[PDB]
This record gives C-alpha cells, sequence and structure tokens, in this order.
C-alpha cells in the first residue's frame, strides 16, 4: 500500500500506473494488455462519440484482513455487460475475458487498494466504446474494451446517515422501450439536468418515476430503490426501463438467505410510501445510501428518520459489507480471489 | 476540385486534410485552429464517453453554378447546438464561432466540395463533447468542438424515390422528458436495435411514435416527418421530444412563401394516414426522402405510390435543392457564403 488520504479519498478519478485495453477487429478481440497510456486515441468519427455507443461496468477490489485483495460477483458485471452490449450492437466482452481483466488491473495496481479497515477500497472502471470511422448511424466494426482504476473512500466514515431525494416528473432518464436497463452514457446525459436541479434544492439526487405512467418508482439516480415493510418484506422495484443493479440482487439474496425475510422484485407506487418503514438507494458506488426524506410535490416523505438510519438497513449494511470485505461468511460463488 | 466518383460517393466518412478544433478550458473556448490529426487524444475518464456527454450537427456546403461554394442557414445549425448544450450541461459553441469555422473547414478543404451539379456536397460534422477527467456522473469542465467534413453523394441520382419504412412499438429512441430533441448520441444508441430490425424486415428504417401514448407520430429514424393533404396543406409532427430539423423549418417557410399552403407543426395521428395524399422524410442528409408505404401492425398503408414520388414532393424538393445549390433565389438570410 502506498501512502494516500485513505479515509479522505471520495469517490473521483485518480491516473493509476497500468490499465487493461484491448482492441476489437476483424470480428475478434485482441488477448488484452497492460498500457501505462491513460489517453485513448480514436477516431474523430468514432461511434461512441457521435452515436452514443458506448458502455460502462463498476465493481470494487476489497482488502481483506489478512492483506490478500478480493473482487465481488464481477461474473454479473460481464453478464450485465454483455447484456448491455447486445443492446447497442457491440460485441460481447465474455465473462472470462472480464474477469481476468479486471484481476489484471487490480494486480498490476495492487499497492493503490486501500489498507484494511479504511471502508475504502479499488475502484474499477470497464468500458466498452464503438470506435474506428462511421459517420450515418451504425454500429462501429472496431472496439476498445478497457478497465482503468481509482482508490475510492467509505463515504461513509462516521457510520451510514441518511440524505433526501426528489421526486420530479418532468425528467426521464430513460423511455419505456429506450435503453434504460442497459448501463449506457445515453442514460446518464440525460440525468445531467434533472441532477443538477435536485442538488440546486439541496437534494443528493432524484428519483425517477415509470416514464410512461410517472405512478411508480424506477431508480434513485443510477442507483436501485428498496423499501422495507412493517412485516420485514424486502421490496425493490421491478421495471424493464431499470438497471438491474448487482447490489440489488445481492441484497435480495441476503435479505431472504441470512435474515429470512420475504425479498421481491415488485412495483413500488408512490402514492404508498407509507408501506415503508425504511427506504434506501443501493449500487456499487452507494453500497446502500440510506433515505431519510423523499420530496414530492408539497409533501416530504420520512420513512424512518432525517438523521438516523433504520435497524434493517443497518443489518443488511453489515452483511453485505462484511461479506464484500471478507470478514462474514460469503454465498457460494461469490467471492472471487485476485490471486486465484 | 481533385478526382472523386462523385455522383457514386454514398454517405460515408473519409478522412480529409484539415479539420476544425478548439478546446474549452477554465471556462473559456480557446480561439480554434485548423489540424491535420483525425484522431482525437482523450482522456479514457471523458464523460463523452461514459456519460454520454455528447452532441453534433450536420449541415453541407454546396458549389454553385459560377464555382463559389455556400452554406444553407449554418445558424440554424448554431443555435440547435446551443439549445443541445444546454439539455447537456456543456458550455454553448457561440453562432459566429459556429459558423466561422465551419467555413473554415470547406475553406480548406474546397477541392473536396463536389462539382456541380452532381448532387453531391461537402458534408460537415460538427462535435461537440466533454473530456478531461470525471467518474462520478458529472458535466466535463474541458469540451473539445471540432467540425471535420467529408464528400457526400446525391444519394437521389436517378430522381426522387420512395422507400417503406416500419412503424414498430416496442421501441423509443427517446423518452417523453429525456433528450429527444436534442442531437446527442444517446437517442442515436437508442435508434441501433430497431434500425436493425427494420433492416432485416426489408425497410428502410423505423417511424417512431410518441413514447408517452403510441398514438402519435414523432420522426422518421432521425429525420423529420411530413404529410401532404388533399387540400395542400404542410403538416409536420410537433413534440417537445422531436429533434426540430433545419429542413423541417425550411420546408414549412417555402411551403408557406412559395407555394402559398398552409403549413404547420401539429400532431399526426397513425389512425389517420388517409389524411395525407403525399408523405416523405426530410432531414439534411436526406433533403426530401419519399415514403412509398408504412408498415404497422398487418397493416402497409401507401400514401401516393411505391414507386413514383407525388408532385407537391417534387415542387419542394426542386424549390430547396435549387435554393440551396444556388439556383433559386434565396429567402433573405438563409445563404451564407465561404468566402464571406
Amino acid at each position: 500500500t502506498v501512502d494516500l488520504d485513505w479515509k479522505n479519498l471520495g469517490f473521483e478519478y485518480h491516473k493509476l500506473p497500468f490499465r487493461y485495453i484491448s482492441y476489437y477487429k476483424d470480428g475478434k478481440w485482441d488477448d488484452g494488455k497492460l498500457t501505462e497510456d491513460a489517453t485513448l486515441h480514436i477516431s474523430e468519427s468514432s461511434p461512441a462519440l457521435h452515436y452514443g455507443q458506448e458502455a460502462f461496468e463498476g465493481l470494487k477490489a476489497y482488502r481483506t484482513k489478512d492483506g490478500s485483495v478480493q473482487l465481488f460477483r464481477p461474473n454479473m458485471n460481464a453478464e450485465r455487460l454483455q447484456r448491455t452490449a447486445d443492446r447497442l450492437l457491440m460485441p460481447q466482452v465474455p465473462t472470462d475475458k472480464f474477469i481476468d481483466a479486471a484481476k489484471q488491473v487490480v494486480r498490476a495496481n495492487e499497492e493503490y487498494v486501500p489498507p484494511y479497515g479504511t471502508g475504502a477500497t479499488l475502484y474499477l472502471r470497464p468500458l466498452l466504446i464503438g470506435v474506428g470511422d462511421v459517420i450515418g448511424v451504425h454500429p462501429a466494426d472496431e472496439y476498445i474494451f478497457t478497465i482503468f482504476a481509482m482508490p475510492v473512500g467509505n463515504y461513509f466514515k462516521g457510520g451510514l446517515a441518511p440524505t433526501n431525494f426528489l421526486i420530479q416528473d418532468d425528467y426521464d432518464r430513460a423511455a419505456p422501450h429506450g435503453t434504460g436497463a442497459a448501463k449506457v452514457g445515453g442514460n446518464y446525459a440525460a440525468s445531467l439536468l434533472p441532477g443538477k436541479v435536485a442538488h440546486e434544492r439541496q437534494f443528493s439526487d432524484v428519483i425517477y418515476l415509470d416514464p410512461a405512467t410517472h405512478t411508480k418508482i424506477e431508480e434513485v439516480g443510477s442507483a436501485n430503490f428498496f423499501g422495507i415493510t412493517k412485516d420485514n418484506e424486502f421490496i425493490t422495484p421491478l421495471s424493464p426501463s431499470i438497471l438491474p443493479s448487482v447490489t440489488k440482487y445481492s441484497l435480495l439474496y441476503l435479505a431472504e438467505h441470512r435474515f429470512g425475510m420475504k425479498a421481491i422484485e415488485g412495483d413500488v407506487c408512490v402514492d404508498e410510501l407509507d408501506k415503508f418503514v425504511e427506504a434506501g438507494a443501493c449500487g456499487t458506488a452507494a453500497v446502500i445510501s440510506p433515505i431519510g426524506g423523499v420530496q414530492h410535490g408539497d409533501d416530504f416523505h420520512v420513512f424512518y428518520s432525517e438523521t438516523e438510519v433504520g435497524p434493517v438497513t443497518h443489518k443488511l449494511y453489515d452483511e453485505l459489507t462484511g461479506i464484500q470485505f471478507g470478514d462474514v461468511k460469503a454465498p457460494e460463488g461469490w467471492i472471487y480471489k485476485v490471486d486465484d
């Protein structure tokens, strides 16, 4: 481990010594290599730049109590990137290629994986882009797959803390039959302006509703929503317009198999918020972001507290992060040791 | 003029000797320069690549009968790019900067502006992208504005010809409150898969309906729809989810001021297609693409003919292209001579 202000990293870009890069040409991926060049050199006519033919992932490497480093369910990120690629007519990066590449980046930059137990991690950003020359709208025939990395902070140093979110019905991050279930730049571009709107009213982010009818919750910025009912059920939105987070599936799994809770993907109506005794957002970067209150029109709805975080949220957070950092026994197949 | 197969260019990328490029840093655009480098060198963490923070324009330079070259309403492209930038939180490229840059590119590559009268033109592709380093979703603070060029063919060598289009209701190119009215890559990425679907059924492209209700026509691929009624009215869809083409406004204008037609932006219901004696798509690349028939569910609706093109479409096409190539007197303020 080098000497960085580990606890006070936030979540931002750092230029680390090595990234992985692989080129797709003539219907094939090359084997990939590590490069020291953090600048991409791509045609002015690259479809990633003109026609949004781009996708990314996000996953973390965690240092454990004995010093060894591990990935958490990177097979799930690979499969999500494959579905995202299909939607945008990009060639898939196979799961074994993806996971191997991720490991190569962690190993090559292992001294940047923060010490146990800062709660800090090495964040990996895989990126898949259409390059080469295309002027009429059409998929590329050349692609780049790259994974670069940066250390990121806990974000909950001081413990879990609630923040407030805004439902703002005159913005959609995705269409009903658009690219919402694909991790692509286009969805994020649409979120820039509503994000700014939320921020200027002192909310963390916007909670988006279903684009067809605007009556059901879709997601919290780029993260998934979950609610806990009085009968200790875990409920998260299910829509074909929603990005399915690895964190959400993991929480679904742990809620059931560790806590004996009914854990389902169902619709969550904005008119039934009192159904939930606790609520939060979940995702790789976020882990769990407890929701204090949600603003919708005139109304400000507080699930549990504006200052404290609920017991069930606490329990799920402790168990998920424990597994990720290796302090709690993992479900079968979830942990991928970086030196294996 | 150099020696290229002018009539048989299609619409595709060519690497010409010079492009314009200008960088935005510290809240300011530089003055711009011409460069011979057709490769962009941008951070692996550029928001254009991760968060779809990108926009483009398209406009043509036309050689006239005396050999001089001119642009057609590039002020309109500049203003559209400004609105597109606002939507994606990118700094605006001022109209005078935009038009001057376009002229510099035409002049620097003037020998690639096809001869009169091939019907071929020099296509300009301005591109505005967020670059520099950003990992959490957020606008860039560094931007590139570049304009590169390529000669493109008539596409209607053989005269205007109708093609068929498909309405396919399980895809949206944009959300009701998304980025549809902004010329950004995200909209085009969403169109890749439905485009492929259309093409494999031997249709030119998809006609998209309004994403909320799917009862009104939005646009024809990336081009605008227009219909002509039996009472010689020109009607084109108006939605806040539609990209407003310069060609559409120009056709609206000419229909009224040259042909004495009522010319309006109104809704066009998919259940009232018999309202139209002729229909087409309009845009910079397309000019006018006459629509033969439209497939919707079981039904194939032919407005005028599957093989011939209607008289009113012909008249509008002749007048618009005449103005663009300088053979017909222009409305005030439309033509921008490249050496002025």
